[PDB]
């Protein structure tokens, strides 16, 4: 029996590593009664439709791919919101009360939410350091494709664009775009470090991907397999924090081998200044999600 697991990312990514672990674990628990076919990006239309349609059972879904159906995921693109420290942040994402707050929004899009997975700190690149909001003024800056994510950088005085990834390398190179944001492994993979001079680490937000399932397939499962599914996802939460820290560190060393790229970690004072200036994205987020958005912000604040 076969479970089909689609990824938004290619081989080598955090999603792929996670999925490999999910495969090995589920096959060993199930005694071969369940086999898992992993479909990385390229090997195949939209993953969220395939999951709703039942064409695949399981998929990763990031806030960008969900923003028009599940706007609450915008929470994950808000700067300085989720706890910085890894353990509180892990606790939150794992909290049944936090997951459950999202479940209805996902159901509303015909999806079963199973959990959240970290892909790493978002990292900024440009051809100058980004130490104060003032450094963003007038900059065309490429953001996640979420209204909330756009507003975050608009708050610093940037002009946010959502240029298609395949075009970003050459637009960066030509100066059509001044910088972008992504986790370090994605930057290395796309080669943006070749056409940028400064990597700024503000630790403002993390890449958080959703694991979702077909709504009826999930519900039409033996309480045993649903435990194999749910307990494994639960286990892999902790290992995911470790996989991404390591993959991102490796990719950062690879980036530095290229040369011509400077690394800047913002001081607490500099971060505090961006926090102050980030607040308006929270307002736009609330306008878009109402009372549910408010409570999510409340749960993640304390
Ligand atoms: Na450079």
């Amino acid at each position: 029996v076969t479970w089909r697991f689609a990824l938004e990312e290619i081989e080598g990514s955090v999603q792929h590593l996670y999925a490999q672990q999910f495969r090995e674990q589920v096959e060993a628990l199930s005694g071969g009664r369940i086999e898992v076919d992993v479909f990385p990006y390229g090997s195949l239309a939209q993953l969220t439709e395939l999951t709703r349609n039942g064409s695949v059972n399981l998929a990763f879904a990031s806030p960008g791919h969900l923003a028009d159906t599940v706007p609450e995921t915008g929470l994950f693109n808000l700067h300085f919101l989720l706890p910085e420290e890894q353990e509180p942040a892990r606790r939150l994402l794992e909290a049944p009360a936090f997951i459950s707050a999202f479940e209805p929004a996902y159901h509303n899009a015909g999806l079963q939410l199973l959990g959240f997975v970290p892909e790493g700190w978002m990292t900024w690149t440009a051809n100058n350091p980004l130490r104060t909001p003032s450094d963003f003024q007038g900059l065309r800056f490429r953001t996640m494709t979420s209204e909330t994510a756009a507003e975050a950088f608009r708050s610093y005085g940037a002009d946010p664009v959502q240029t298609p990834f395949a075009q970003v390398y050459s637009d960066l190179q030509l100066g059509n775009i001044d910088g972008q944001s992504n986790p370090v492994f994605a930057i290395e993979e796309m080669g943006f470090h070749e056409v940028q001079n400064v990597l700024t680490m503000a630790r403002a937000s993390r890449f958080i991907a959703s694991v979702v399932a077909n709504e009826d397939w999930f519900a039409g499962l033996p309480s045993q397999e649903r435990k194999w599914l749910e307990e494994t996802i639960a286990q892999l939460s902790e290992e995911a924090w470790t996989l991404q820290e390591d993959l991102n560190k490796e990719r950062l060393e690879t980036i530095l081998e290229q040369g011509g790229i400077r690394v800047v970690r913002l001081t607490e004072d500099e971060r505090a200044a961006f926090r102050d200036a980030s607040l308006p994205a929270r307002q736009r987020f609330i306008e878009l999600t109402g009372e549910k958005g408010q409570a999510l912000i409340q749960r993640a604040t304390s």
